[PDB]
C-alpha cells in the first residue's frame, strides 16, 4: 500500500492535476509502450490461475478495452501485471473519433465520463502492429499470458456486419479472443446491436468468418454488453448467445446512467461513465446474466473493479474473468499488484481452492 498509496494521494493527483484528463491517457499509454513504469514484485500465487476460452490466464486481473486502442503498448501491459491483455475497439478503417474534449474527470466519485467514439489507426495498422511481435506473444499465451483484441465499426459504415468480419479475418489470427463491441454509448445506434434480430444477424456473420479460418488461428468470440438493458434485452442476449453457441461474454460496458448522488461537477457530459458508481450495475448484470446463461458461459467482469473485493463480488457473482481501466487514472499501475494482491487474501480468508472455486459461488 506503501507505493499505492503514494501514487494515489501524490504522482497522480499531480498528473491528472497537471493535464487534461486525454493527456495524460495518451502519456500513461506511451509511458508503457516506451517500458517508463515500475517493475510490479507480485509473482502470481499458483492461486489465481484460471483456464476458460481453451487458454490459461495466470491471473484473472486483465485490462479493459480502450486503454491501448491501437496495440501500442502490449508488453508494459504484462509488466504491469495484468493476467490478460484486451486492445481495442479497432476499426475496419481508421477514424478521428468524437472531437476533444472527449475524457473528463470526475474525480469526487472516483470516475470518468468518456466520449472517444472509436479512435482507431485500423486493422491494416494494428496488423502490422501484432504481426510484429507475432512470436512473443505466442510464448506469452501458452507462459499463461492470452491477448483480447475488441473490434468495432467506422462512424459512416452502414452495415457493422462487413466491418467486423473484416475484423475477423485480419486480426482473428493473431487473437487469442475476440470482443464483438456492441455496447459502446460513443457510436450512432451501436447499442441497437443488442436486439435479438440484429445480433443474432451479426454473430452469425462474424462466426461464419471466424469458422473460416485455420483451426491454431480460431480465437475465442465474445460479446460485450451494455449495463443498460431491458428485463428484455438482457434475456434475448443470453438467447443469441447460447443459440449461437458464443465462447464467452464481457459485462459490461460503460452506462449513460447518471446515479442519484454523483458529486463530479461534470456529471452532465456526454458519453460512458466508467469507475466507481458503475461497480454494482457491472455485478448486478453480471451476475443476472449468469443465472440466465445456467453458468454455462464465461463471463469477464469488468466495471469498477478497484480492489481486491472489488474483483471478488464479479467473481462470485458469476465472473470466470475481471477486467478494470478507469482505477488506473487514480490508483496508478500499482492498482494491478493491489487488486491481485487483496484477491489471493479474500479468497484464503474466506477458504477458497483458488479462483476457479469462486467462480459463481453466490449462486
Ligand atoms: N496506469 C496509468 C496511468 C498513469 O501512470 C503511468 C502510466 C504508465 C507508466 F509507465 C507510468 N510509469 C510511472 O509512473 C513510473 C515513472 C516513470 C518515469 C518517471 C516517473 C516520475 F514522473 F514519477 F518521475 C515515474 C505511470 C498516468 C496517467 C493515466 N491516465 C489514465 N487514464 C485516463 O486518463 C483515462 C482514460 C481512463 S491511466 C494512467
Ligand atoms: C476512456 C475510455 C475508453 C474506452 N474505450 C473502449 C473501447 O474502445 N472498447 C470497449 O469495448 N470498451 C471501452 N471502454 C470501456 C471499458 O473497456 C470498460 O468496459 C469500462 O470502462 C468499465 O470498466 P472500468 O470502470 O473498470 O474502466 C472505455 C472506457 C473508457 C473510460
Ligand atoms: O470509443 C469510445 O468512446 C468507447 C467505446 C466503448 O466500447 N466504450 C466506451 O465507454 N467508449
Amino acid at each position: 500500500t506503501g507505493d499505492e498509496r503514494f501514487y494515489a494521494e501524490h504522482l497522480m493527483p499531480t498528473l491528472q492535476g497537471l493535464l487534461d484528463p486525454e493527456s495524460a491517457h495518451r502519456l500513461a499509454v506511451r509511458f508503457t509502450s516506451l517500458g517508463l513504469l515500475p517493475r510490479a514484485r507480485f509473482q502470481d500465487s499458483d492461486m489465481l490461475e484460471v483456464r476458460v476460452l481453451g487458454h490459461k490466464f495466470r491471473n484473472p486481473v486483465g485490462i479493459a478495452a480502450g486503454f491501448d486502442k491501437h496495440g501500442e503498448a502490449v508488453d508494459g501491459l504484462y509488466k504491469m501485471g495484468f493476467g490478460f491483455v484486451e486492445i481495442g475497439s479497432v476499426t475496419p478503417k481508421p477514424q478521428e473519433g468524437n472531437p476533444r474534449p472527449r475524457v473528463f474527470r470526475l474525480p469526487e466519485d472516483q470516475a470518468v465520463i468518456n466520449r472517444y467514439g472509436f479512435n482507431s489507426h485500423g486493422l491494416s495498422v494494428v496488423e502490422h502492429r501484432l504481426r510484429a511481435r507475432q512470436q512473443k506473444q505466442a510464448k506469452l499465451t501458452e507462459d499463461g499470458l492470452p491477448l483480447g483484441v475488441n473490434l468495432g465499426k467506422n462512424k459512416t459504415s452502414v452495415d457493422a456486419a462487413e466491418d467486423y468480419a473484416e475484423g475477423v479475418r485480419v486480426l482473428g489470427p493473431l487473437a487469442d479472443y475476440l470482443v464483438v463491441n456492441v455496447s459502446s454509448p460513443n457510436t450512432a445506434g451501436l447499442r441497437s446491436l443488442q436486439g435479438k434480430a440484429e445480433l443474432r444477424r451479426l454473430l452469425t456473420k462474424v462466426l461464419q468468418e471466424r469458422d473460416g479460418l485455420r483451426r491454431v488461428h480460431r480465437p475465442a468470440v465474445l460479446v460485450k454488453i451494455a449495463p443498460d438493458l431491458t428485463s428484455q434485452d438482457k434475456e434475448d442476449i443470453a438467447s443469441v448467445v447460447k443459440e449461437l453457441g458464443i465462447d464467452g461474454l464481457i459485462v459490461t460496458n460503460t452506462t449513460v446512467s447518471r446515479p442519484a448522488g454523483l458529486q463530479g461537477a461534470l456529471r452532465s457530459e456526454t458519453g460512458g461513465l466508467s469507475g466507481k458508481p458503475l461497480r454494482d450495475l457491472s455485478t448486478q448484470t453480471i451476475r443476472e446474466m449468469y443465472a440466465l446463461t445456467q453458468g454455462r458461459v464465461p463471463i469477464i467482469g469488468v466495471g469498477g473493479v478497484s480492489s481486491g473485493q472489488d474483483a471478488l463480488e464479479k467473481i462470485r457473482a458469476g465472473a470466470s474473468l475481471v477486467q478494470l481501466y478507469t482505477a488506473l487514472t487514480f490508483w496508478g499501475p500499482p492498482v494491478v499488484g493491489k487488486v491481485k494482491r487483496e484477491l489471493e487474501a479474500l479468497l484464503k480468508e474466506q477458504g477458497f481452492g483458488g479462483v476457479t472455486d469462486a467462480i459463481g459461488a453466490d449462486h
